[PDB]
């Protein structure tokens, strides 16, 4: 509360370590349903259907550019790309199986790196 603070988290090196992050998930190798926005005019349905796209190189810009407040900012717009994912894509195909490995792949960097 005022003049009350809980002691100063080190957010220093947030910003380089979500960039050291997203480059990880950029690189693997089932990251490439993910890596650009979907093309809404040709993927019938997805417009509609997912009310918020997100795609790693939006991550990327938005990291680049400060449109992050925070780290939780970030990592909620990672797992949103998840979250789309499953809900457009059957867990047996190739991309639902993709954004199951990248969700789990994520989370144990996110732990490892942050908690």
């Amino acid at each position: 509360s005022m003049s009350v603070k809980k002691p100063k988290r080190d957010d220093s090196k947030d910003l380089a370590l979500c960039s050291m992050i997203l480059t990880e998930m950029e690189t693997h190798e089932d990251a490439w349903p993910f890596l650009l926005p979907v093309n809404l005019k040709l993927v019938p349905g997805y417009k509609k259907v997912i009310k918020k796209p997100m795609d790693f190189s939006t991550i990327r810009e938005k990291l680049s550019s400060g449109q992050y407040p925070n780290l939780e900012t970030f990592a909620l717009d990672v797992r949103l790309v998840f979250d789309n994912c499953e809900t457009f894509n059957e867990d047996d195909s190739d991309i639902g199986r993709a954004g199951h490995n990248m969700r789990k792949y994520f989370e144990k960097k996110w732990t490892d790196t942050f908690k």
